[PDB]
């Protein structure tokens, strides 16, 4: 028995099943991605394409990246060239067979890209209708991570596309936060999302600098803005441990394409561990035991036999032997790639981009610098509880809302009751 959809979630599902192209939006942890999974379950799978803007977000819903589905290269080539790319075997069939296109984490899709995809859809499908007649089912939060670009110009938000409102004529909202159960923390997060750091909000975030977020032998994951710093931190902390290194090598269906798998999986080709290593579980092994995607633990031993698999103690108190798992990546043109590896990554540090869409419960962040719009909010809103969060050097300068996004949302609401 599925959880009970809220009335707001039910209204989105109703619209989708009526065939309406929609955008649905809501704060972090309002159940957008969960609702996509419910929508996907409710639809005939033939003709239904599940995508997200990022690899990390696509895996959450069992889908592919928007980039892989589109099959237009970077998207920076001239339109005619993108159309020709979309016409390639495997890519073309994807476009033609698509009746419904799900896109999670839309805030990272820049307007110029959306325009290109819209034009490609019409050309490949030979349908003179918005987005080639595809039913779009889009969600995300424009107050979370901002758009990225494969070019060099300042990206526009997806809603700035001249085709946005024609393509998603209806917007619905999810307004109840579920990730956090604590109303004090819910209200704090909403202040941050809107860029309203009163004296009280700042003091409450500053108070978290004293939080003990870990447990015996488990330390906080430091959320960082850039992968360089993540890598360096994880490598150095592992190097510093006195234990000998235990290695686990991935088995890929096509080892030549290990680079493409590395970019769309949360585990690496070569996993190195020691006693004491700080790790993140990156598969849902057991919701009832708390062994879920994002759970933080520490390696407490290695089995004597066989491969010498790691024993990991998690924040919840469960100690489990971590066995092999598998990922299948839906790459461009219908190609599938798989990787077998243990579902562990080092987690002294993690990038905020890689945390996108996740729930976490043992995190530290330094918020004394200018960040991208929405980026501090994403980092803070990963935590299930305020007591799993440690904010160092907080300054409201870290919390920025792009005025374009506030304007969008205000417009959206103009005719609404609340
Ligand atoms: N109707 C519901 N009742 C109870 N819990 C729910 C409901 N809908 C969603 N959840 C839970 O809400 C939590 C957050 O869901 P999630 O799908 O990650 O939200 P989201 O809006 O996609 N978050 P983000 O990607 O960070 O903006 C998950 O633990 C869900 O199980
Ligand atoms: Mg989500």
């Amino acid at each position: 028995s599925r959880m009970q959809l809220s009335e707001e979630q039910a209204a989105v599902l109703r619209a989708v099943l009526k065939g309406q192209s929609i955008f649905f939006t809501g704060s972090a942890g309002t159940g957008k991605s969960y609702l996509l999974k419910r929508i996907l379950g409710s639809l005939p799978p033939t003709g239904t394409v599940a995508t997200a803007s990022t690899g990390v977000a696509a895996c959450h819903i069992g889908g592919t990246t928007l980039h892989a589905f589109a099959g237009i290269g970077s998207g920076q080539a001239p339109l005619a060239q993108c159309v020709a790319l979309a016409q390639r075997p495997g890519v073309r069939q994807g476009w033609l067979n698509c009746q419904r296109l799900v896109i999670d984490e839309i805030s990272m899709v820049e307007a110029d890209l959306f325009d290109k995809l819209e034009a490609v859809a019409r050309a490949v499908r030979q349908q003179n209708k918005p987005f080639g007649g595809i039913q779009l089912i889009i969600c995300g939060d424009f107050l979370q991570l901002p758009p990225v670009t494969k070019g060099s110009q300042p990206p526009r938000f997806c809603f700035q596309s001249k085709s946005w409102k024609r393509c998603v004529p209806v917007t619905l909202e999810l307004t109840k936060v579920w990730r956090q159960a604590d109303q004090t923390f819910i209200s704090l997060l909403q202040a941050v999302r809107l860029g309203r750091c009163s004296d009280e909000v700042t003091r409450q975030l500053q108070a978290t600098a004293s939080h003990k977020v870990g447990r015996d032998g488990i330390v906080a994951t430091r959320l960082c803005t850039h992968q360089d710093d993540v890598a360096l931190t994880n490598e150095r902390r592992l190097q510093e441990l006195p234990g000998k290194v235990h290695r686990f090598e991935a088995m890929d269906s096509n080892p030549e394409l290990a680079s493409t798998l590395d970019a769309q999986c949360p585990v690496s080709q070569l996993l190195q561990l020691k006693l004491g290593a700080q790790v993140m579980l990156v598969k849902n092994l057991s919701v009832s035991r708390g062994l879920v995607n994002g759970a933080r633990g520490v390696v407490v031993g290695f089995e004597a036999e066989g491969r010498g698999l790691p024993q990991v103690r998690f924040l919840c108190g469960v100690t489990e032997v971590i066995h092999a798992d598998r990922w299948t990546v839906q790459a461009t043109g219908g190609q599938l790639l798989s990787r077998q590896q243990l579902p562990l990554q080092l987690a002294w540090a993690m990038s905020i981009h890689k945390s996108q869409g996740m729930t976490l419960d043992c995190v530290e962040i330094s918020l004394g610098r200018v960040f991208a719009s929405g980026q501090a909010y994403v980092a803070l809103s990963r935590a299930r509880s305020l007591q799993g969060l440690r904010v160092l050097d907080f300054d409201p300068m870290a919390v920025r809302c792009d005025p374009r996004v506030l304007h969008f949302y205000a417009t959206l609401r103009r005719g609404r009751s609340l």
